């Protein structure tokens, strides 16, 4: 299967290639697809790794030929795993695509080093080898807002396709399903699916391998309060995964596939008056399409809701549009409609409404109560519920069978005045010491190659995480006769009395002489403010020897502002006392990076 014949037999003329890891590239690049038959064009979404790019220089075969990329980037401004054969096709290749026309648009985050990086080199790619950029490279940035990122550089795309391709709106614009309705009535239990992901029952007869589409259930044998206070709650927890065959390392991530809280979802059947017990099946109105349903199907509403649909961010703009038919008092559909306009006060009602004030779907239907959208439309609107990523906090040195998590629990109110949960914490936090569907996530974050050499950690917070791994494996070293480097952990918190993360665990690996020093940081102990970068700081002079000697850096947390002080403060050092100038220390550093030393685990 060439992509380009599917396009000739089923018509299509615009290829949208989606680069995604959590799915916000794919709802975009299948919100370009929908778009085509607004301009007199028939196109289709799709994903590179079912194919073969290098067909790219087969598409002038077709008339008034346009591809159109959505990327997003990954650690180390690196392709997501669907985009990997892609990127190396783009390395090797310097096949002439004179005669292509395409388009970019780039998933990134600012707070990342490499900002946008998959989106750029694809951009700048294309051209190398001929192709005709057709707008120009889209930089969605998911500090800001993406979504708006992105609406307003679709509406300078169309037109500028309407300009080169020579056509025009059809006018035409009436909300069209993707899918069709069928109830089960007469339906089997060894049929229905109960909320596991891919294969039927996968999760009851567990085989091996177990990844991202075959979960492990693993089992919570310990799930304890970390901190003091009550005010907000850190939690440790560890998943046995004895028997099944995974393999990891510290840094590595373990993934978790939630369940959504159960009332929640209660609440959103009685407010459209639908019987969630109903079985069903959502079906692909476009025949020749993989994606036959939406979600595994069939399945009943209340196990859609609850294991395969995310009811609980604000809504994009795309869903707010289509439901908007839905609510007959004038006032409320007025309020919905705007809200996907570019800008003017559209952009910013849909900010302030429903991003700023955090709107989920049930809030919206509460605040809108004229609004009663049937329940098989909305579960074709929702996006899918994704895996939640932690940083194991184990060395499988120390328990080859036990991942352990450390996480706070998500939970604060909003500007309507509703109580907010996260999915993953609060479903984590209830679990008594029972399964979890799990699968590690390799990731480039890792202890020195030779144990001899110093390792600095700095991770606040959280970030503290793959750290308690980090140091029983050196712990265990030592135990092994082995020589260990110097082992040195920032890390920090607001008082010592209240969220202190394992602390009698590191004062004892302090004692033991693992950890070679604890230096924490406790930010609201006193007038100002006391940050691991203030603590890094003081200790110019060691953490420069260190470093001139080839320690590893690591940094873990807050993405954010964390990241980029205790960045900034290693620039500082470089440059102080390593005889340069700022820049030469930026790029001192920023060569660390490319070397493996100076290895980077944050999130937002
Ligand atoms: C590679 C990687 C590693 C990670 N490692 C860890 C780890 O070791 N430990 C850990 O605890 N987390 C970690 N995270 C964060 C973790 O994956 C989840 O995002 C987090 O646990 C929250 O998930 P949730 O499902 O409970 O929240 P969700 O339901 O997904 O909700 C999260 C969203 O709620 C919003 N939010 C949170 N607080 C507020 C507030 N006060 N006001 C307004 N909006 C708010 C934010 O917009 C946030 O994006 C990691 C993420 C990545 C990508
Ligand atoms: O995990 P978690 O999210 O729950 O962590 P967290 O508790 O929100 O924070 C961990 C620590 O990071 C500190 N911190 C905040 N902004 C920072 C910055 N820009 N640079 C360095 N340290 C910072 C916090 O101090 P404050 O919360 O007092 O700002 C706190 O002591
Ligand atoms: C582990 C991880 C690493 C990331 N690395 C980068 C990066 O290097 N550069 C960047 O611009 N954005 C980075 N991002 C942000 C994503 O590119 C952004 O959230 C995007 O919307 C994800 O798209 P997806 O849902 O289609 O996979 C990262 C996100 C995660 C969770
Ligand atoms: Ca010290």
């Amino acid at each position: 299967s060439s992509f380009v014949e599917k396009m000739k037999k089923t018509g299509r003329n615009i290829i949208v290639f989606y680069g995604s890891q959590t799915g916000t590239a794919e709802e975009f690049a299948n919100r370009l697809s929908k778009d085509a038959h607004r301009y007199g064009m028939r196109g289709m979404s799709a994903d590179p790794e079912e194919y073969d790019l290098a067909d790219l220089s087969s598409l002038p075969e077709i008339d008034n030929a346009l591809v159109v990329f959505c990327m997003a980037t990954y650690g180390e401004g690196d392709p997501t795993d669907n985009a990997q054969d892609f990127y190396d096709w783009l390395q090797e290749t310097d096949v002439d695509l004179s005669g292509v026309k395409f388009a970019v648009f780039g998933l990134g985050n600012k707070t990342y080093e490499h900002f946008n990086a998959m989106g750029k080199y694809v951009d700048k790619r294309l051209e190398q080898l001929g192709a005709q950029r057709i707008f120009e490279l889209g930089l969605g940035d998911d500090d800001g807002n993406l979504e708006e990122d992105f609406i307003t550089w679709r509406e300078q795309f169309w037109p500028a396709v309407c300009e080169h391709f020579g056509v025009e709106a059809t006018g035409e614009e009436s909300s069209i399903r993707q899918y069709e309705l069928v109830v089960h009535t007469d339906i089997d239990a060894a049929k229905v699916y109960m909320g596991e992901m891919g294969r039927l029952k996968s999760y009851e007869n567990q085989k091996p391998p177990f990844d991202a589409k075959n979960p492990f259930l693993a089992a919570v044998t310990t799930n304890r309060k970390l901190n003091q206070g009550t005010e907000r709650h850190l939690m440790h927890l560890e998943l046995d995964i004895s028997d099944s065959k995974i393999r990891y390392e510290s840094g590595d991530h373990v993934a978790v596939y939630p369940a959504n809280d159960s009332a929640l979802v209660n609440q959103l059947g009685k407010i459209l008056g639908a019987d969630l017990d109903v079985v069903m099946s959502l079906n692909n109105l476009d025949e020749e399409s993989n994606k036959k349903h939406p979600f595994p199907c069939p399945t009943s509403y209340r196990t859609a809701l609850t294991y395969y649909l995310d009811i609980t961010n604000p809504p994009r703009t795309n869903v707010l549009y289509e439901l908007a038919q839905y609510a007959s008092e004038p006032s409320e559909q007025e309020l919905l409609r705007k809200m996907a306009s570019s800008s003017g006060e559209g952009k910013e009602l849909y900010l302030s409404w429903v991003v700023e004030a955090r709107r989920h779907i049930l809030a919206i239907l509460q605040d809108c109560p004229s609004l009663r959208p049937p329940i098989d439309h909305l579960c074709e609107l929702l996006p899918r519920l994704q895996a939640h990523y932690y940083s194991i906090a184990s060395s499988s040195k120390v328990h080859p069978n036990s991942v352990h998590i450390c996480a706070v629990v998500v939970e604060y109110e909003t500007k309507a005045g509703r109580i907010n949960k996260g999915v993953a914490t609060n479903w984590l936090r209830a679990k008594e010491p029972a399964l979890v569907p799990m699968f590690v996530r390799k990731s480039q974050f890792r202890l020195p190659f030779k144990a001899t050499t110093p390792v600095i950690m700095v991770g606040p917070g959280t970030g503290v995480a793959p750290f308690i791994g980090f140091i029983q494996e050196r712990a265990w070293l030592r135990q092994q006769g082995k020589e260990v480097g110097e082992t040195l952990l920032y890390y920090g918190c607001r008082r010592s009395d209240e969220d202190y993360l394992y602390r009698e665990e590191l004062a004892q690996f302090h004692r033991d002489g693992a950890l070679t020093q604890l230096n924490v940081a406790f930010s609201r102990e006193q007038s100002h403010k006391v940050y691991v970068q203030h603590l890094l700081k003081q200790d110019r002079e060691h953490l420069w020897k260190l470093i001139e000697g080839g320690a590893h850096i690591y940094v873990c947390g807050d993405a954010r502002n964390m990241a980029r002080d205790v960045q900034n403060t290693f620039y500082d050092i470089v440059a102080e006392l390593g005889a340069m100038e700022h820049a030469q220390a930026v790029d001192y550093i920023k060569k660390l990076m490319t070397k493996g030393r100076y290895s980077l685990d944050v999130w937002s």
